[PDB]
């Protein structure tokens, strides 16, 4: 797809057998989301913002899909404001910048 | 250009005359820049991220020219902790995000 910029670029993800929405978000590293439970091993992280940090959990090799494409990486869950797909699985299914 | 994400999307920009580097941030509504002097008044506003919230300084209309290509828009300054470039800009510069 080709993913305007007018509007925040929400997109739904399944993931641990829930459907969520989240940020399309270039400018975060990793994906964050929402407190919820993922199966596996974690271990915790500080992930820092605008406005300082949070403690996260870490889980590695997480099956997720988005837009219909399959991918594997990294979740981070904790009390992000809002659930955000980072730079970490936009690889994975293609994404890229335009202009 | 097309910008692959395993890097950060970090561009140069260029403001007052001068180069800094800022990243192409989808998930930020607004474009927030370290420390600067910028002309004219500004307007309080307080944007929230992953770790809270912060005071920034609002600026209307403001030259700036991202990758090259030319903006006129609205620049919050304050305590971030990178120069992002959000999506008031990254629209007026024709950005898409693509997969
Ligand atoms: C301190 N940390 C570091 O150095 C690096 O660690 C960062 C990077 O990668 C890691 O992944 C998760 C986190 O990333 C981010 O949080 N990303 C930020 C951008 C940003 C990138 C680096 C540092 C700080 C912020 C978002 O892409 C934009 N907004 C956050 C929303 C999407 C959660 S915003 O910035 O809050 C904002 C809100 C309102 C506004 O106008 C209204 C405009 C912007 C970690
Ligand atoms: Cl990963
Ligand atoms: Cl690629
Ligand atoms: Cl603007």
């Amino acid at each position: 797809p080709q993913i305007t910029l007018w509007q925040r670029p929400l997109v739904t993800i399944k993931i641990g057998g829930q459907l969520k929405e989240a940020l399309l978000d270039t400018g975060a590293d990793d994906t964050v989301l929402e407190e919820m439970s993922l199966p596996g091993r974690w271990k915790p992280k500080m992930i820092g913002g605008i406005g300082g940090f949070i403690k996260v959990r870490q889980y590695d090799q997480i099956p997720i899909e988005i837009c219909g494409h399959k991918a594997i990486g990294t979740v981070l869950v904790g009390p992000t404001p809002t659930n955000v797909i980072g730079r970490n699985l936009l690889t994975q299914i293609g994404c890229t910048l335009n202009f």
